[PDB]
């Protein structure tokens, strides 16, 4: 499964945007020579939107369906991730200096280490704007199936046909068909 | 309603304004020139007064010609995440120095990201600085007598709600809306 | 009792001493060296209000039973209110970056810690002061209820201490041998 | 039994130091005067090897053997206390451009007035940043063989903790100890 780092760009997917905005002296070889990080986050942002559109039809498929929905609930999000991987590297990136970026840069490092678990790095408040909803729903052929917090793109009704994906065993994605 | 949605975080996001305009200005007549190097100052005066019009507006809406008197049967107080005050109070006292425009302009697009993400992912409440205006968080449950009931709903005013009092309402959403005492 | 502000002026009584260190800005000394440093004289006044204050708090209880006493677990978010936000905005070199942060020290008192637990500051902690919820029943009619103790010692059950009636939720007491 | 107590805050206040060292250190025969502008690098960095020293003394207090078994009854999950984090680390990062010597003392007060009330106010092991370095906290019911049992002890392990296993205690206070697994 390649396509964890996928959802981890698609994660941020917009701090790319303000580090272009941030960091950019322009006034050549030369000016390519001055900045290295514009052009770092714009292959980075380009991957985005690849993995974007790979998420986008990596639901269509011929998988021969998983269930129908049981009983469910929502799930919200978690606002820890956003104050860390997206308010801290925009305060580090814009400084100056050359070091005090690597301190803020440690110090993200250290949030995400001690302040947030290893698996909870999915659920950044950031992955809204790309019409995107969790919801922990208990899968029930396929078999039991509990503890499995699904990535929609739409609500998710009870008792109804939807396919399915897989990314984790804790996380997957799913997709209503009518 | 998403009009007033985006209104209730523009609203609990003023006192960022007075920050950034006793941060920022540089008052030492003069026209052109303190106009040139205050324009932070007179944006963020522009959103003051933009945030007390949706005072204004919030405070007005409530009697919108429609005199219902929805009953209360459960009430219990919600209070405030406590995170929303660090996620937008927290940048201009990192040590963000407002020299040039481009940083400006990535701040600028920052608060509007961070107020697109608080309206899609019902957080626009969230702030605490909510309560520096007046507003009291409380998970109630309306009558909505006569015609059906409802359940789970979130509701913000600037006064006390007891249990076994007739309201108003003005909705936000089917999940969020807004009462006041009669009297 | 306006001793409220004799706890309050006693909690920041360590944060007075930092501000004397910090801004001061001393090198022939004349009136203008006293004059330069306005904001250290008025920290200065208030230790000594301070020390005024520990002297009188020794012996404010002068010349009861206790039935319930658990710990009480001392807030921090106190300390990140009133301490260290006056120490970052109190070195900072312009007026406007101070008058931001007594700002937002204004912000982060009423709007978080909705102050009527203020008194729960653990600078308090170093000057020999522990804390304890407390009912007390007494011949004097014990009919008040979630009381919280603020004490030099520790209590126990049934322990007779001294009265000295602070607020609704407040006294100081000491135990009896 | 306070030195252990400060060693272990000591032990938390490592990537401060670490943090303190990246933010001012200057970069630029003769060349022996870069001690005497340098100083709180160097300072820092004695503090630095002084709190390994602790760790290296830490991770060997439970190798003094007496021949020590407990089983324990019960175990659960207490967490870091996530409010003091930012009593400790919000100085070189909500400001403080690093100056002449009177704020470095300030800084050091500071610091040292933290200890104090953090050693009184049993909060040493609260500081989240003990688990970077790998502990993690187990409210235990522990049972003696011998003289009583205690109830509600705070305990700080390099390993998991599962229901009915061996320790070895190393008591700090009455209520906290430092302990690992039997093998
Ligand atoms: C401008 C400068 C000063 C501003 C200060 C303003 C206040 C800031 C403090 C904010 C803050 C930590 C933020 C940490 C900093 C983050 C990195 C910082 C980066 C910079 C370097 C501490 O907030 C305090 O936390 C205390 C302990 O948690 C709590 O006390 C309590 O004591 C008793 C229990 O011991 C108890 O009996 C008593 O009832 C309490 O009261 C306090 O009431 C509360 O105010 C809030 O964090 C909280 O905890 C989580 C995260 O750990 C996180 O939510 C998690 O849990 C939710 C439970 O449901 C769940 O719903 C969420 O899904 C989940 O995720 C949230 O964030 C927030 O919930």
């Amino acid at each position: 499964t390649y396509n964890k780092v996928g959802l981890y760009i698609l994660s941020l997917a917009m701090l790319f945007v303000f580090i272009i905005i941030l960091t950019a002296k322009i006034p050549l070889k030369k000016l390519v020579l001055t900045n290295i990080v514009p052009i770092v986050c714009f292959v980075f942002f380009l991957f985005s939107i690849y993995f974007y559109n790979r998420l986008k039809n990596i639901t269509k498929y011929n998988g021969q369906d998983s269930v129908k929905i049981t009983s469910c609930q929502s799930e919200s999000y978690e606002s820890l991730t956003f104050l860390a991987t997206y308010i801290v590297p925009f305060m580090g990136f814009s400084f100056e200096d050359m070091q005090k970026n690597i301190a803020y840069l440690l110090l993200v490092v250290v949030i995400g280490i001690i302040f947030i678990k290893t698996d909870k790095y999915y659920a950044n408040p950031t992955l809204a704007l790309f019409g995107f909803k969790l919801y922990r729903v208990n899968i029930l052929g396929s078999g039991e199936t509990k503890n499995l917090i699904a990535i929609s793109n739409d609500v998710l009704k009870v008792d109804d046909n939807v396919y399915y994906s897989f990314f984790d065993e804790f996380v997957f994605i799913a997709r209503k068909k009518i």
